[PDB]
């Protein structure tokens, strides 16, 4: 009723529940956990591709641009969605990767990658502190898809600029749904966009761990499915080397 | 008598000629050329480790630090040695990888590989311009070995620093063999140490190209030998991610 139409459209095209297909009747091993995380990843990737086809504005960018944005942003979209699920289903106090892959802190501690779990866990904790709304989350998730471009820019740079600006304007409207008053709503825009800026650094730790694990995947018995392997091979070294342009809302 | 004894020692421990074992017989492909450079890189890795065992001071660092410095500097030493040979044998006008692997423009077909070679070519071009002497080159090449350290520094940090100052003093002596005046001498030291600073950015492009290729090796039909492979897997992602401290002579 009071919800802006683009936001209702964003809510309508959100994915259904995605399962990891993890055993759970067997004790965790570093290899089985990471394999399920990658299987979950492959499924989430498929879901991003489907979502992106319905995302207003996106289909009108050159196909190369679309592929590039998905390849740059997949880890940040996954970790943001994890943040949201963990916030909404478990009050932020477990990592809700999937309904069949939920790690409470004890399961994190016994994982082999406790510190990485803790890094990821920061996000749901920030959602709790900021009380991020569904409408703000939906807009912020679009901006993450649009949050890095090549050094040379995109083929459809003009159209990207219009689309990114439109979702920023939409995030502003989502904030205005609750944050009444110029000073509160102004501060809120700072905080939410600052959070997105801060994700670049958090995602860099995930990127490095993921790349090392991919390079060592045979030794470590971690499987990487096809689309996951393709995105990692295409872009992660270049992203880690800073040979792309992360977009920031603040200096 | 005129040549400082340490520089004489550096001349004497310099590696013998290294062949790539390249098949000039058959026409070259991009994959077969990259394979040959990786084979040359394997052979050069062994020569670097042998060289370092006779390099005054080096064997006195903690063994972990020795391994770290070689693994950090492998690419830079290889490209610096390439600049020296191209300068010496072909007036800087071809890339003299080995006596059986010399590339000119016509042999750099793929634009990606050609751009990479243009990057490497800057070094012999500068050697030709500055008329770098063997004595300068030999001191500079030790400082390259010593030109990046871990973020937490080395185990033998004190010894490393003394060793680095020693070779900086030896470079000054090298410059004094020819650059007679105090002003000329200081400006020459600036130029040579700026060239070393500038190698970090240059080598970063080689590191990224190398990691991408390693990641896609099976698909590109490019062979990476065992020792090279370990160096790339152990350090390149971390180096590219900026998780080391490059040392700079100038701000
Ligand atoms: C699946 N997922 C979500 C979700 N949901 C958030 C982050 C990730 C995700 C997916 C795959 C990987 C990783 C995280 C990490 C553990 C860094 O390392 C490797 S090797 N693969
Ligand atoms: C062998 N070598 C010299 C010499 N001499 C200088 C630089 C290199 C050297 C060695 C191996 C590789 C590379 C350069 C590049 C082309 C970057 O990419 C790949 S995939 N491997």
């Amino acid at each position: 009723q009071l919800i802006p139409p683009l936001i209702n459209l964003l809510m309508s095209i959100e994915p259904d529940v995605i399962y990891a297909g993890h055993d759970n009747t067997k004790p965790d091993t570093s290899s089985s956990l990471l394999t399920s995380l990658n299987q979950l990843g492959e499924r989430q990737l498929l879901s991003v591709v489907k979502w992106s086809k319905s995302l207003p504005g996106f289909r009108n960018l050159h196909i190369d641009d679309q592929i590039t944005l998905i390849q740059y942003s997949w880890m940040s979209l996954m970790v943001f969605g994890l943040g949201w699920r963990s916030y909404k289903h478990v009050s932020g106090q477990m990592l809700y990767f999937a309904p069949d892959l939920i790690l409470n802190e004890q399961r994190m501690k016994e994982s082999s990658f406790y510190s990485l779990c803790l890094t990821m866990w920061q996000i749901p904790q920030e959602f709790v502190k900021l009380q991020v709304s569904q409408e703000e989350f939906l807009c912020m998730k679009v901006l993450l898809l649009l949050n890095t471009i090549p050094l040379e820019g995109l083929r459809s740079q003009t159209q990207f600029e219009e689309m990114r600006s439109s979702y920023i304007r939409e995030l502003i409207k989502a904030i205005g749904l609750r944050q009444k008053g110029v000073v509160s709503s102004s501060q809120r825009f700072y905080q939410l966009t600052k959070l997105l800026d801060n994700l670049h650094d958090l995602v860099k730790q995930l990127h490095l761990y993921c790349l090392n694990t991919f390079i060592q995947s045979r030794a470590l018995s971690v499987e990487f499915p096809e689309m996951m392997s393709e995105v990692i091979a295409a872009q992660l070294p270049k992203i880690l080397a800073g040979m792309v342009k992360p977009l920031l809302f603040h200096k």
